[PDB]
């Protein structure tokens, strides 16, 4: 499924996204969009021979299993293509766990280099919450 952007804010919301680890919506909001574009079944190969998951391309060498990712740990214990599904309950579940970890939101790539340091609360602009 592909998210429209106060669709996807609506949703993180409900899930206990708003202000998770001190994180406002729009971080979170605004990482979906340049990490998969608010497409639930987006999948990235890394050169390591991982692979990203999901609305938040979420790693398969620490987060999922996907039966190919060798010596990879699976830290939300969940299969890697739960976080493709249309329901995003297992992709936000994983994601608290990984904000949490100590690196909070860095841990996305596309968040620091394209999120990070802007007006992130743009991304929830317009929308009824
Ligand atoms: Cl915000
Ligand atoms: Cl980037
Ligand atoms: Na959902």
């Amino acid at each position: 499924k592909v998210f429209g952007r106060c669709e996807l804010a609506a949703a993180m919301k409900r899930h206990g996204l708003d202000n998770y680890r001190g994180y406002s919506l729009g971080n979170w909001v605004c990482a979906a969009k340049f990490e998969s574009n608010f497409n639930t079944q987006a999948t990235n190969r890394n050169t390591d021979g991982s692979t990203d998951y999901g609305i938040l391309q979420i790693n398969s060498r620490w987060w999922c299993n996907d039966g190919r990712t060798p010596g990879s740990r699976n830290l939300c214990n969940i299969p890697c293509s739960a976080l493709l599904s249309s329901d995003i309950t297992a992709s936000v579940n994983c994601a608290k766990k990984i904000v949490s970890d100590g690196n909070g939101m860095n841990a996305w790539v596309a968040w620091r280099n394209r999120c990070k340091g802007t007006d992130v609360q743009a991304w929830i602009r317009g929308c009824r919450l």
